[PDB]
């Protein structure tokens, strides 16, 4: 066979990283009695953070709840950070 040859390069070199800045985002509020208690939705977030918010987890704190699943517990980790994002007036009365 013919079969190629040659074959020979460099550069460039490594480049550099960019940060990206930072927004408010912070805040721990709500609490409201109606279906959900609060404990229920902090184990969440604590085991989610212990633990760390894994897929199996739910099925710990599904069971910490009491009766809870491990597709509702995500449902509802994954709204929370939805829920206080939006915020929309968080804080409306307390009556």
């Amino acid at each position: 066979g013919p079969s190629g040859s040659s074959g020979a390069g460099a550069l460039p070199k490594a480049s550099e990283a960019t940060v990206c800045a930072n927004n408010s985002k912070v805040s721990s509020t709500g609490e409201k009695v109606v279906l959900w208690t609060r404990e229920a939705d902090r184990v969440i977030l604590t085991m989610c953070q212990e633990q760390g918010a894994q897929p199996h987890t739910f099925s710990v704190i599904s069971q910490q709840l009491g009766n809870k699943t491990p597709v509702e517990v995500s449902h509802r980790f994954r709204e929370l950070m939805q829920l206080f994002h939006t915020a929309c007036e968080s804080g409306p009365s307390s009556g």
